[PDB]
């Protein structure tokens, strides 16, 4: 859906900005510094679930640029496994949110954050 | 969820970039220049539906900036009506996509696009 590679870069950077906001805004809740409203979090994690599937289609062939390392393309199977592990951890976070349990939410939240960082460590320029 | 007003601006600009891509990528389909896959469009419009609810929470009090006109805040009821008309037209587009009918899709698509432009004409700086 991108006329030029710059358009895919702009897309993925916007998707990740959104995804970072919907993930990160829950930090005060999982730390206990903001109240835990199970319905509020369930609804936010549903938004996060939709957003977290979006970046990966915007790393198609020929869309080198931004802070993406070229290894995303030359090691595509390994990149796909990092994105699928991440997505699997988002499924786990959805489960916790749907269960309404702050203990499970905080554990699932930490797993997701670990998966974000692991991908960045391998595939994001510094 | 925004530490500073700049963060709300960055959010809404990223949300609209996404929303513009999920709307605009259907232009070749509704013009007949790309094939119509009812399931493909249904799934894309579901993504668009989620994204099209996101910008409005990022125009909260004190988040003046970007290309937002100050009238968004001083005429809040009129801005809310433009965003709700837009959202209602997205419901209509979802209905058409869910029905699998290219004729209805193209009409609903044009209604949504009209609603985007009407808001920009009143509330977006040029
Ligand atoms: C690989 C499978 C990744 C996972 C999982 C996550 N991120 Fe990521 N991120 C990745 C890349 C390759 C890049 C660079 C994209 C580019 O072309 O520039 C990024 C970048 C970011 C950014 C910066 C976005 C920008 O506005 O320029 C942020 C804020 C970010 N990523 C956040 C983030 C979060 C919160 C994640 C888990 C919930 C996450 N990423 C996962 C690769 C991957
Ligand atoms: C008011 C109810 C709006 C509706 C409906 C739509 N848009 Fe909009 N848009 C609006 C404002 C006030 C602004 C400026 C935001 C800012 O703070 O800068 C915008 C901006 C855009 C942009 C530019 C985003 C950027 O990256 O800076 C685009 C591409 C855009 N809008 C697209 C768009 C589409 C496709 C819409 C209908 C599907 C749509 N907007 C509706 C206000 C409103
Ligand atoms: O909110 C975020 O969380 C991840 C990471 O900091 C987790 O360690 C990331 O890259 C963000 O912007
Ligand atoms: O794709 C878009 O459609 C609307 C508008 O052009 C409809 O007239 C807009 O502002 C876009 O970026």
């Amino acid at each position: 859906q991108f006329a030029k590679p710059e358009d895919a870069v702009k897309y993925r950077q916007s998707a990740l900005t959104l995804m970072a906001s919907h993930f990160g805004r829950m930090t005060p809740v999982v730390k206990g510094q903001a109240p835990y409203d199970a319905a509020q979090i369930k609804a936010n994690v549903e938004v996060l679930k939709t957003l977290s599937a979006l970046p990966w289609a915007a790393f198609g062939p020929g869309t080198e640029g931004g802070d993406a390392r070229p290894e995303i393309w030359s090691d595509a199977a390994s990149f796909k496994q990092k994105q699928q592990a991440f997505q699997d951890n988002i499924v786990k976070l959805s489960a916790a949110a749907d269960a309404g349990d702050l203990d499970k939410l905080r554990a699932a939240f930490g797993d997701v954050g670990a998966s974000c960082k692991a991908c960045h460590d391998a595939y994001r320029k510094k």
